[PDB]
């Protein structure tokens, strides 16, 4: 009844003797995780952090003081002796200690090397003028169940990386370095390139210093070479990454995303393939760690069940029908909620009397639905090939005209390019592919298109009848910032305020200047003053969905602005990346769940359509009066507010597209301050 990457993990050590280390100085949050790493390096025995005390697994002979040196340059001293271990207090401690065992027993290294021996041939992809490898990454995190047992969350993903180094690459040809996600060899880290400069620019002691300040071994050895090898040092580059971390171009390998696409889509794997592989990885950990006192359950943790949600939607006349794939029937007969009876549309065709026949049928379908499209201007473009990305650049730049919608007929980076540009100008866009009319049944395309054009223009086809829970507004936020050295430069906030019936009340997109705490606070106070501007009286229930992880600062701002305006707040974090997957043959997984400790739930938000393409989200109730199951049902109901009946959308309307829109506005030159009531991104 639905399996997951979760296995009951347990630790019952033989030699229960542990050496404690406490600093003679203070506590430094960001640095605590770095010290713990270094305590494990100098000692050689697995370590965990119990508040201030650094507990180490075993006996270190003659141990007095530990003089670990951090990245900063700050030296840290710590001493003390023994105490006997009686289980863990956190999942964090379990993970910290478990991980160091995988390292010291080199079992993840034996695996990586044994997976290359049989699979090197399969792992490699070749093209004309370039060669790529699909490097395996095994990420383990220790979670805690509802009941209280620790779960080893174990997955296997494939990191797409070129054979060539970032140095070999920067040497040959000068391609745009910034925003390129890179990763150091023996390091579990990925960051985006900020600054590139020559190693000639720095003298002898820099390399020796940055070597003495290097956290891992491959980096000690990379700085050792630039210092000791002058052939290298001259032609070498040093790369500064996002958070600050400086690494030599010599140990940096680029990380790729996006025929290569075809041969690299075998990486999606069948659910049986990851599951049996994860099952193969587990077995090796148990050989390597049973003697050390570790147990890992061979059996996956099964999901609890299906969470029903209110999927019933209705039109302007009030026709009710449950949404399982949204009837074509319902969308044929439905009367929309008209926001603009008459519309101004621009059209574009990328060609080499079907498009025309279709456009006419569209116009008619919608006319008989109350909305009339009035064509402002047909822009016909003539392709041969790619020369068009240029011949399309020209008409797109001028398309701000006053258009309500833009319909484009194309003959995949094509769809992607066009939508992004019309997203920047904030003009709703419907990109009809010529391949779609050729391949699908014209009525379904007409319907697929109908439902979507209606949503984009505020003339929504339907809205939910009931959402479980008496909540007065659903606000979804993502705040994306631009990092330059240390303190925040540019920032964009995108808020989406919704109804108890799921309809869009207002959105708010603003770019914010450079100030410390006044950023987070203004961004969230602005959100609050907007709710006030929208007539939300004192004591109204407000559910907030955060696209990312709610930073401590944000959680704060909310609670205080919740106190200030007298609102009943519910704060949810919506984590889409690196969650425990669901393995089963059910194919109708929407609503499936596994429940964790601090009211966190691994949830299936959409049904399995394409193979291996199933990413469950992790919903966390950071702050809240309502149960997670209730909040989860509302998330599930709001997925339907994305008006994509023929296609699936993983995210609730409150956060769907929120992270893509903010990161886009950041790449701007001008700041925004816009408010609307149109779902222009769809
Ligand atoms: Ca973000």
């Amino acid at each position: 009844e639905a399996l997951l990457n979760l296995y009951r993990i347990e630790y019952r050590p033989k030699d229960t003797t542990f050496t404690v280390f406490k600093p003679t100085h203070e506590i430094q949050k960001e640095k605590l995780n770095k010290v713990r790493w270094r305590v494990f390096l100098q000692t050689g025995l697995p370590t965990f952090r119990r508040e201030d005390e650094f507990w180490c697994a075993g006996k270190v002979e003659k141990d007095t003081l530990y003089l670990t040196l951090s990245n900063g340059e700050i030296v840290e001293l710590k001493r003390v002796g023994e105490e006997e271990f009686r289980g863990f207090q956190n999942e964090r401690e379990c993970q910290e200690l478990f991980r160091d065992f995988l390292t010291k027993t080199k079992v993840k290294d034996k695996f990586i090397s044994d997976f290359y021996k049989k699979f090197r041939d399969k792992i490699t992809v070749q093209g004309k003028n370039r060669k790529i490898a699909l490097i395996p990454e095994v990420n383990e995190k220790v979670l805690k169940s509802e009941e209280g047992y620790f779960l080893l969350h174990l997955d296997l993903k494939f990191r797409i990386q070129p054979f060539e180094t970032l140095q070999t690459l920067l040497e040959r040809n000068d391609f745009n370095p910034k925003r390129i996600r890179v990763k150091p060899i023996g390091i579990d880290f990925v960051g985006r390139v900020q600054d590139v400069f020559k190693a000639k620019e720095k003298g002898e002691e820099f390399f020796r210093l940055c070597m003495e300040r290097s956290t891992h071994k491959s980096s000690k050895k990379a700085w050792e070479e630039l210092l000791k090898n002058r052939e290298l040092r001259e032609k070498a580059f040093l790369v500064v990454l996002e958070k600050g971390y400086t690494y030599p171009a010599t140990i940096l390998k680029p990380v790729l995303t996006y025929e290569r696409n075809e041969v690299a889509d075998i990486v999606r794997m069948e659910p049986g393939k990851r599951l049996n592989l994860i099952r193969y990885i587990l077995r090796r950990y148990v050989k390597a760690l049973r003697d050390y006192g570790w147990y890992i359950s061979p059996e996956e943790e099964r999901a609890k069940g299906k969470l029903n949600f209110k999927d019933t939607v209705l039109d302007a006349k009030g026709k009710n029908t449950k949404v399982i794939t949204n009837l074509r029937k319902f969308l044929e007969l439905c009367r929309p909620f008209v926001k603009k009876d008459v519309l101004s549309v621009e059209i574009i065709s990328v060609s080499v009397w079907r498009k025309e026949e279709f456009l006419k049928e569209l116009i008619n379908f919608l006319k008989n639905k109350g909305i009339k499209l009035k064509i402002k201007g047909k822009s016909l473009i003539l392709a041969q090939t790619r020369e068009e990305a240029k011949e399309k650049l020209i008409p797109v730049i001028n398309k701000i005209k006053d258009v309500d919608l833009v319909i484009v007929f194309l003959e995949f980076l094509l769809y992607d390019f066009v939508k992004r540009e019309l997203l920047k100008k904030m003009i709703p866009s419907q990109v009809i592919l010529n391949r779609t009319l050729k391949n699908e049944n014209l009525k379904f395309v007409l319907l697929n298109v109908a439902e979507q054009v209606l949503a984009k223009t505020g003339n929504i086809p339907y809205k939910l009848k009931e959402i479980e829970g008496k909540v007065d507004a659903f606000v979804g936020i993502d705040i994306s910032r631009i990092t330059r050295d240390g303190k925040t430069v540019n920032a964009v906030a995108f808020t989406k305020i919704f109804n108890s019936k799921g309809e869009l009340v207002r959105y708010y997109l603003t770019s914010y200047p450079a100030f410390g705490e006044k950023l987070t606070e203004k961004a969230i106070g602005d959100v609050f003053s907007l709710l006030e501007k929208l007539g939300f009286k004192k004591g109204s229930k407000i559910v907030v969905h955060r696209d990312g992880r709610l930073y401590r600062d944000e959680v704060a701002a909310f609670k205080k602005y919740g106190e200030l305006y007298g609102y009943s707040l519910e704060l949810l974090e919506i984590i889409k990346r690196n969650n425990p997957r669901f393995f089963s043959n059910e194919k109708f997984i929407k609503g499936y769940f596994y429940k964790l400790s601090e009211d966190s739930v691994i949830l299936a938000t959409y049904n399995q359509v394409y193979e291996g393409t199933h990413q469950p989200i992790k919903v966390r109730k950071v702050y809240g009066e309502l149960p997670v199951e209730v909040l989860c049902s509302q998330i599930l109901s709001l997925t339907l507010m994305n008006y994509s009946s023929f296609q699936p959308i993983k995210l609730p309307a409150t956060v769907h597209y929120s992270d893509k829109i903010t990161k886009l506005m950041l790449r701007g030159i001008e700041p925004i301050k816009k408010e609307g009531d149109i779902m222009y991104w769809l």
